[PDB]
């Protein structure tokens, strides 16, 4: 399953832009988050994208005009993320997929922890 | 403030050994969490530590006879983490420091999530 | 198109293993060629794979156990390399994609250079 | 023999310029190839040279301002590459070793395929 | 001790300025050396800092905008440099820590030997 | 001038083995030093190799099963190392090159420092 050892998720990405992170699906009507994290790197990126405890869906999308993928734990396979909410990358807790699904109706009503959210740019020095 | 975008929470570590989070301090009576994270490099491991939304206490220490230290963003200065639950690393959340806390009080209550919490080795392919 | 000058055709294995390159369509009346090139790293190797120049088709698969994925050029994305004949990671001459295709009625026609074609593990000092 | 496995040819350059393979010696009348292959990279950039079936000679130059140098496999010696026809670095089929070889009276014959030849820039991301 | 092997003295800076080292103490009435060592680098500079046989004191400090931190050996821990002569980062030979120390008594008598001492910025290709 | 800023002794080695260096021709009447640096690690070690203050001449050898080349700052020339002191590889203070010199004559009067001279292979973490 996402998340667990051996399968965390990280995301590559190349060129300025943003990867927005939508933490959803709250245990006891918990409320939803949304937060966008920018790099102003020329080059590529790599990133760290965590979940948060008694969430149950998390859907991300990259907002830049280079390349984004995701790749799962030490796995080769490197995959295009979603580009809008329309065709969002999405996890369901639990599962060892990300699919494409629409949450739309999700966005608007969620707080917005822009540059305060679980995904992390890794830094030049790491 | 540590976990913000520019200040995101890094560890450097040596040899085998386990990571261990307590997120703790949930609102309103959000249960804590402890999990360990192992690892089996016999070198460097590079690890990114999230915090969850809706806590506001994060304590972790490291179990091996190798080093470990934090590093907050692309900053260069690297400060050793604590090896027993008295003498924790911990963070309060909007703190721009690591504190040293015991935090042994908290443990018991705790749900057990090893291998799936919020503290994340890098591989050997990112 | 794949093998111009920014479209190189790479590869990334994990584990031990044999990657084999089937030259063919030759023009000019050319014997196809098949050749296994094996690497014995326990980790991630890197590969070059090159084309033969009056060659039309590149054929390739990943004998190994481990994982093994293509990238084109400097793109992100990395998609799993072809496991048998019947399912080759193939490449017409002047295509921009890896197709998968059977080339099972080719290689008993080909002569074989295992450990001397135009595949190429990068080094741990490269 | 270079180009087997475990004696792979690789080039390192500094700055940008055009790293340019001629490929001759075609059994059976096959066409001379060349092909000027470009990098516009500041710094290092690490190449891997193929050869292709069916030639028997293969000679290659660097014109940059800056440094280039070959090394086979995993060998530590780094040497310097030829950087005019007339003192260019050439192997022989079968060879251990690179000779400088004046090859100005096999160029003439050689179809241009600049941008589409055996010789690869490696990537910021492999 | 420090420069006993295990125990080599490494510093590493962001951004350009000059790492000075103050080679004092000498026996058998030895001069004493100060030397600057600058960098343009933009990011982050890694540096060797040896000692000189027949001299019991070592002082350096890091004049730049950004941040200065010296490694012992293999070791995790990354601590502030000095930057300036009263407030020096400076080794008493047979130590195994670094001290601060006011060396401006030292600093009049010795002979400046500016980009020719004991401190070494380590380069891209190694 | 070799140990120059720009001008910097790097080694690079494979395998196990001793890099052993002879501190010589001293000014002031300064005896002759040498130290045998060893290392356990089975693949590629990198190496910064500084001079001492009031010396003339710095002669080294690598003893071990495997390769061993030198490189002058961020230069991309790699070069061997001498094997043995009646074919060490030399400095003469203020020379760009590295010589051959048989020092055989100098060794048995040097005071021995092993793992205390100037010699230091780089650690993984920097
Ligand atoms: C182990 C786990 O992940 N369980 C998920 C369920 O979440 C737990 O549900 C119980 C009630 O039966 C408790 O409420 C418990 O607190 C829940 O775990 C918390 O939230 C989950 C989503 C994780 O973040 C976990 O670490 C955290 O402790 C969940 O109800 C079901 C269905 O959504 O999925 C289970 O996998
Ligand atoms: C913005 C922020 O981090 N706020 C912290 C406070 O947490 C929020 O409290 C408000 C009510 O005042 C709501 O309960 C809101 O849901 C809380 O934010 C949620 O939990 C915090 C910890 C973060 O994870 C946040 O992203 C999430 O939405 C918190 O009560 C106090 C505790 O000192 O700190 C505030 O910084
Ligand atoms: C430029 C190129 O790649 N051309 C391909 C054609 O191959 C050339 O065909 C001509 C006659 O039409 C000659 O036979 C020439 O030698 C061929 O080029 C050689 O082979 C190709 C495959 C490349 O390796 C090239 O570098 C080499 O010189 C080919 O016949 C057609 C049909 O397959 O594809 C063309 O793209
Ligand atoms: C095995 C090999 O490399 N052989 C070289 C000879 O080339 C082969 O010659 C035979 C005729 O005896 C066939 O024509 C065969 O198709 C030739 O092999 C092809 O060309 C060589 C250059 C390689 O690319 C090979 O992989 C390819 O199949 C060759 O005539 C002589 C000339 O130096 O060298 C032999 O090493
Ligand atoms: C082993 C060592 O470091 N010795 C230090 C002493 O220095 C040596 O003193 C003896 C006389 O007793 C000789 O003069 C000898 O040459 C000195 O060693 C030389 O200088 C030292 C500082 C090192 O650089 C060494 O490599 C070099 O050969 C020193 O007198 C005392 C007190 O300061 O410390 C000893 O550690
Ligand atoms: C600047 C320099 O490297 N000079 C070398 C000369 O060394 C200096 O010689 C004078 C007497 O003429 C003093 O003895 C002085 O202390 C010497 O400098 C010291 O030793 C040299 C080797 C360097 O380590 C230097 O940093 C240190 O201060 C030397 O006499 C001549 C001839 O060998 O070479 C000069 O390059």
């Amino acid at each position: 399953a996402i998340f667990h050892t051996g399968s965390e998720l990280f995301i590559i990405t190349r060129g300025p832009g943003k990867l927005t992170l939508l933490t959803w699906g709250g245990l006891n009507n918990l409320r939803s988050v949304i937060g966008a994290i920018p790099t102003e790197n020329t080059g590529v990126t790599k990133w760290a994208v965590s979940f948060s405890h008694n969430y149950t869906r998390f859907s991300f999308i990259w907002e830049g005009q280079g390349e984004a993928c995701y790749q799962i734990g030490n796995g080769l396979t490197r995959s295009p993320v979603g580009r809008s909410w329309s065709s969002s990358s999405t996890i369901h807790w639990g599962s060892s997929t990300v699919i494409t699904e629409d949450v739309t109706s999700v966005v608007p009503g969620a707080v917005n922890r822009d540059k305060v959210t679980t995904a992390y740019a890794l830094p030049d020095n790491l």
